[PDB]
């Protein structure tokens, strides 16, 4: 099953961030990584003085059940971002987002899938839209469609 997978990380130097995620996100059991999208840049939040959040999407084939991949990303967040020294949700850290797991719908407290509102999120649909252009989602909306009508901030490349 091919699931997909945005990384956010506004961490110290994002760069090497998101490229500690990737190889964490490959070292997964059952899973391969496909293609990761180019990286993309957002403002931070709060003071501007921050990093910018380093943005992409990627694209993992897997033979595991949607809860035990949320298992390695949820994981992998707290391996790989600053939560034992900081906060849950502290300013600068990391973010494994599924965003789709095959053409599954998942609604359960523990995840939903596609992700909640994840259409009206450029800095999720776009780096998705240059690995995935002919993506549909499970309701049968295309991706090309919702960049077409939805109105999304300016998305910079890293």
């Amino acid at each position: 099953t091919v699931a997909y997978i945005a990384i956010g990380s506004n961490l110290a130097s994002p760069l090497e961030q998101v490229n500690a995620a990737l190889k964490a996100l490959g070292d997964i059991p059952e899973s391969h990584i496909l293609t990761v999208s180019s990286f993309y840049r957002t403002p931070p939040l709060g003071p501007q003085d921050q990093p910018d959040y380093l943005n992409a999407a990627v694209a993992l084939e897997t033979s595991l059940a949607p809860e035990e991949l949320l298992n390695h990303t949820q994981r992998i967040e707290l391996q790989q971002g600053r939560v034992r020294k900081a906060e849950r949700w502290g300013p600068r850290t990391l973010d494994l987002d599924i965003m789709l797991f095959g053409n599954e719908v998942i609604n359960t407290e523990r995840l939903t899938v596609p992700a909640y509102d994840m259409k009206n999120r450029g800095f999720m649909l776009w780096p998705l839209f240059e690995i995935a252009p002919e993506l549909v989602f499970p309701d049968g909306e295309m991706l090309r469609q919702i960049l077409h009508t939805r109105a999304f901030d300016k998305l910079n490349k890293w």
